[PDB]
C-alpha cells in the first residue's frame, strides 16, 4: 500500500512503479547510465540498438540507457538527417524498446542546442519561446514530437515504457550551468512548467518522470543549487552533473558535499535524487585525459557517505569516436579501472534491474498550483497591451483576478478570462509586482512576479 508523490498523477502504473524504484534503490546501489549507449561504439562496429561498448568491456549493459532528443532532428544517431521526423522517431522509439526489452531503464533529454544560432529557436532566445513569443510554435512543434515519441515507445504488448524525461539543460561545459536560465530564473522556470503542462495537461504524456538538474560545483550551497528549480508541482527527480579530469582530494570533496545535498533536498520533498551526469572532462579518449583510478576513486567516494550514497544513478557521456568518448575502451589507460568500478556490488548494471515496474504503487493527488507564465517573474514587458497568463492547476477555479503594484500602490486591477484550454488571460497595459488571486475548490491561491516595463 504505496502513495508517491508524482508530477503526474495520471500517470501508468509502470511509471509510478519507476519513481518508486528509483527512490527504494538511493543507498542500496546506483544504476550506471550511459548515452546513446547501443547506437554510438567505438567497439560495436555499425550500430542497431542490441549491442554497446559498455557490455563488450563490462560483459553487462548499464542499467540506465540515455538518449537526446537530438536523435529526432537526426543530428545524433540512430537518428538521420536524410529521414522524416517521422521515422528518426519511430527509431528513436525501437530503440528504447530494445533497451526495456534489454532490462534497461530509459532517460531522454533536451539540451539547449535549439536556442543558440545554428538552432531551431533561435531569435534572449528563452524570452522567445515563451508564451506570446515569436518562437513559441517552435517551440510547442518540438513538444508535439516528443509528445509522438512517448506514445511510440510501447512494449509489444502495448504498454507505455516509462521515461526519465529531463527538458532544457545546458550541455557544455565541465559543470553545466545554463548561463540563460541563471540570467533569468522566473523565464526558466516558466519554460519549465508550460513544457510540463503542455506535455501533460495538453498532450496527455501518461509515461513521463520529470528531471531536472541545473548543473555542479555548487559547494553544496543550496540557494545557487535551486536558483532555477522549476518547483515541487513540477520535478520528480533532481539531477547534478559534473566532469572533472583531475580526480584531486578537492574536486571529490567538493563532489560529495553536492551529492549529499541533493539527496538531502530530495528525502525534504519526498523525491528521487540522482547524479544525473558524470564522467572524465573531454572524455577518457585521445582528446581526454586517464586521471588515475578515477571512476573507483569517484565510487569509493560517495560509497564513503551515508547520505551522498542516496542517490539513484549516474550516466556518463556518448561513445562517439576515438578522440570522444565517456567509457573507455581497449587500449584506454582507464579500462581496467572503469571494469573495476562496473565490477562493485555497489554499481547496477541491466542484469541487476528487478522490481523496476511490477510495483503497485499510488499517485498522491496532484498539488493545486497557480502560477503567472507571463509576464514571467523577472522579466522586462516590451509592448503594450501585453497579455497576462496565468496557470491554475490541479483544481476547479472560479475566477481570477490579478492586481498589478508598484512601490507599494496597486495601479491596476484584472478580471482574468479562461481561454478554453490552458490559461486564465486579460490584456494588461502598463508596473512591477503582478499578484494572481485564483478562486478556487482548493481555496484561494496566489502567487507574486515582479517585472519590469519598458
Amino acid at each position: 500500500d504505496e502513495t508517491i508523490a508524482i508530477v503526474d498523477a495520471d500517470a501508468t502504473a509502470e511509471t509510478r512503479s519507476l519513481l518508486s524504484y528509483l527512490d527504494g534503490v538511493r543507498g542500496e546501489g546506483i544504476l550506471f547510465g550511459h548515452h546513446g549507449t547501443t547506437s554510438s561504439g567505438l567497439t560495436t562496429g555499425p550500430t542497431d540498438g542490441t549491442t554497446s561498448d559498455v557490455k563488450n568491456v563490462t560483459g553487462d549493459f548499464p542499467a540506465v540507457f540515455g538518449w537526446s532528443t537530438s536523435i529526432i532532428e537526426g543530428n545524433q544517431r540512430p537518428g538521420l538527417a536524410e529521414n522524416t521526423r517521422d521515422e528518426n522517431i519511430a527509431l528513436f522509439a525501437d530503440y528504447i524498446r530494445k533497451a526495456d526489452a534489454i532490462g534497461g531503464v530509459n532517460t531522454v533529454g533536451a539540451g539547449v542546442e535549439n536556442f543558440v544560432t545554428g538552432g531551431s529557436f533561435y531569435d534572449d532566445t528563452l524570452r522567445a519561446v515563451l508564451p506570446g513569443g515569436s518562437h513559441h510554435a517552435e517551440l510547442v512543434a518540438y513538444l508535439d514530437d516528443i509528445a509522438e515519441l512517448a506514445d511510440a515507445s510501447r512494449r509489444d504488448d502495448g504498454t507505455l515504457i516509462p521515461i526519465v524525461f529531463r527538458p532544457w539543460h545546458e550541455n557544455a561545459g565541465s559543470w553545466f550551468w545554463w548561463g540563460a536560465a541563471y540570467g533569468s530564473p522566473g523565464e526558466y522556470q516558466e519554460l519549465y512548467r508550460f513544457t510540463v503542462e503542455y506535455l501533460r495537461d495538453v498532450k496527455g504524456v501518461s509515461n513521463f518522470l520529470y528531471a531536472w538538474g541545473p548543473g555542479g560545483g555548487f559547494g553544496g550551497n543550496r540557494d545557487v543549487y535551486l536558483r532555477t528549480y522549476p518547483g515541487d508541482a513540477f520535478v520528480d527527480v533532481l539531477g547534478l552533473d559534473t566532469y572533472d579530469s583531475t580526480g584531486s582530494d578537492a574536486f571529490l570533496a567538493g563532489l560529495v558535499a553536492d551529492l549529499r545535498m541533493i539527496a538531502e533536498i530530495a528525502d525534504e520533498k519526498g523525491k528521487v535524487s540522482a547524479f544525473t551526469r558524470f564522467g572524465v572532462s573531454g572524455g577518457v579518449g585521445t582528446n581526454g585525459s586517464s586521471p588515475a583510478q578515477w571512476f573507483t576513486k569517484v565510487l569509493a567516494a560517495i560509497k564513503a557517505d551515508p547520505v551522498a550514497s542516496r542517490n539513484a544513478y549516474m550516466e556518463t557521456g556518448e561513445n562517439a569516436d576515438a578522440g570522444q568518448h565517456f567509457v573507455p575502451v581497449p587500449g584506454d589507460a582507464l579500462l581496467e579501472d572503469f571494469q573495476a568500478y562496473a565490477a562493485d556490488p555497489f554499481t547496477l548494471f541491466a542484469s541487476e534491474v528487478t522490481g523496476a515496474f511490477d510495483r503497485t504503487v499510488a499517485a498522491a493527488p496532484a498539488q493545486p498550483v497557480v502560477h503567472i507564465a507571463s509576464p514571467a517573474d523577472g522579466a522586462r514587458v516590451a509592448s503594450a497591451p501585453t497579455t497576462v497568463r496565468v496557470r491554475v492547476g490541479g483544481t476547479d477555479v472560479q475566477s481570477v483576478t490579478v492586481e498589478v503594484a508598484q512601490g507599494g500602490t496597486v495601479v491596476d486591477t484584472l478580471d482574468l478570462a479562461y481561454d478554453g484550454a490552458l490559461w486564465w488571460t486579460a490584456p494588461w497595459s502598463p508596473t512591477y509586482t503582478v499578484t494572481a488571486t485564483a478562486t478556487t475548490a482548493a481555496g484561494t491561491l496566489d502567487v507574486t512576479n515582479e517585472v519590469a516595463a519598458a
